[PDB]
């Protein structure tokens, strides 16, 4: 499958090469594979998602996105127009309020959600998780997240916005997950994006147009947008057979476009995920 004028993130994953519009990918696009939004909420009515987006569970007075951010991700793993895997199934999971912020305690409540949760979807393909959140280092979300990767799930996490070491932010300093930092349409590190040796990947970033609520679009900047892109993929590889929920961090790093990203700091990965679709 071939769409034109495609979100430059999309048209990055499926390309060797920076400066193409044309996203390249298999027609079965994640169909039978689920991944889990773990951020403020999917505006699930949006026409972008087709039926395919479900609130699950909310740890506030509304399951609603008051915000916009969780819809924006999930748009990027899943929508028809902005999305990786155009066919996946998308479970919302209501961490943070609409003004973005969570405790860290609803954060890892919401981890053991998808973890249980799982078994009572039809995910025969397998199941991913996002995770556009972080803060601090803390020993008890990083468990959490390790637990929800133990589990049998993809864990998918940003690496933060501070342009610091990722071993200082949790979940982003969990080994066994999935650490995404973020790069921009001319394949730069993007300037806020965290870095070091904890990072697995990277994936788009940088104005990353995508589904907003309102039934709206627009784009936005952050390692939380790179985040669903490789948690798409995942989704995509996994339908596809290639990969599986407990490999596919290390498959999407070995498939990898790899030394092409600038300003990398040394001790960094410098690979850019990538779909390797050949039609
Ligand atoms: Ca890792």
């Amino acid at each position: 499958a071939a769409q034109t004028n495609a979100p430059w993130g999309l048209a990055r994953i499926s390309s060797t090469s920076p400066g193409t519009s044309t996203y390249y990918y298999d027609e079965s696009a994640g169909q039978g594979s689920c991944v889990y939004v773990i951020d403020t909420g999917i505006e699930a009515s949006h026409p972008e998602f087709e039926g395919r987006a479900q609130m699950v569970k909310t740890y506030y007075y509304s399951s609603r996105d008051g915000n916009g951010h969780g819809t924006h991700c999930a748009g990027t793993v899943g929508s028809r127009t902005y999305g990786v895997a155009k066919k996946t199934q998308l479970f919302g999971v209501k961490v943070l309020d609409d003004n973005g912020s969570g405790q860290y305690s609803t954060i890892i409540a919401g981890m053991d959600f998808v973890a249980s949760d799982k078994n009572n979807r039809n995910c025969p393909k397998g199941v991913v998780a996002s995770l556009s959140l972080g803060g601090g280092y803390s020993s008890s979300v990083n468990s959490a997240a390790a637990r929800l990767q133990s589990s049998g799930v993809m864990v998918a996490v940003a690496a933060g916005n501070n342009n610091a070491d990722a071993r200082n932010y949790s979940p982003a300093s969990e080994p066994s997950v999935c650490t995404v930092g973020a790069s921009d349409r001319y394949d730069r590190r993007s300037s806020f994006s965290n870095y070091g040796s904890v990072l697995d990947i990277f994936g788009p970033g940088t104005d990353i147009l995508s589904t907003w609520i309102g039934g709206s679009t627009r784009s936005i900047s952050g390692t939380s947008m790179a985040t669903p892109h490789v948690a798409g993929l995942a989704a995509y590889l996994m339908t596809l057979g290639k990969t599986t929920a407990a490999s596919a961090c290390r498959y999407i790093a070995d498939t990898a476009n790899k030394g092409d990203l600038s300003n990398i700091p040394f001790g960094t990965v410098n690979l850019l995920a990538y779909n390797n679709y050949q039609a």
